[PDB]
């Protein structure tokens, strides 16, 4: 089923774009937990991390490199915490993969 | 020695002992020493690299494989609930080993924000 973020993909709705390949999507979070707080997606619409593939693997860490290049990109050079939510005890919000790329400020611990 | 010496290189050479749930060529998952959930574990790969904003380019494969390896070991330890997925660099992240892991922590509610 269609999400939010399919529609971002499709250049639908707005969103602030930090990044673009063909593969994947990064932009800032609409509720942002932190001062820089972004995502990063797949263009490929996998609904959660339990149902990736193993032919996705490199799709996947794709997204962590690409994320990683975006956080020095926005000045994060103090770190930052990446996230991936799955289902509901991980409180996942949205049903299309997604990494939480979060900093600008301490993350604390547990993380949740 | 492969791996580096950081504890999580003493443990994938077998100097340190740690309550292993899978390990490959590439990676090995084990228990949390300190766990903030239920359950509570780590993906790491073999190959020593001190945090993800170091990475290079070919690593991507291997980045992935933990992903892949961690949600495969949570549905092996029951989490059909859902579980979260961590990485943490540099000290804004709470980064305390230099050698990249990811944490999968389940068997909770877990809350927003994370941390
Ligand atoms: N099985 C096992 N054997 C060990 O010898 C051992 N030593 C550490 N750990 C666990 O590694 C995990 C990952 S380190 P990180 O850089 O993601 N920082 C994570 C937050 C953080 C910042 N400072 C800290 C101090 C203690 C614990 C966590 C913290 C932590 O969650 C340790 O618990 C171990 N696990
Ligand atoms: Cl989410």
């Amino acid at each position: 089923g269609d999400t939010i973020f399919g529609k971002i993909i499709r250049k639908e709705i707005p969103a602030k774009i930090i990044f673009e390949d063909d593969r994947c999507l990064a932009f800032h979070d609409i509720s942002p937990q932190a001062p820089t707080h972004f995502l990063v997606i797949p263009k490929k619409h996998i609904s959660q991390i339990s149902v990736a593939e193993d032919d996705d693997e490199s799709l996947l860490g794709h997204l962590m490199i690409v994320g990683k290049k975006c956080a020095a990109d926005l000045g994060l050079n103090k770190g930052y915490r990446m996230v991936v939510n799955e289902g509901s005890d991980g409180g996942q919000s949205v049903y299309h993969v997604n990494l939480h790329v979060l900093g600008g400020r301490q993350m604390h611990w547990p993380p949740g």
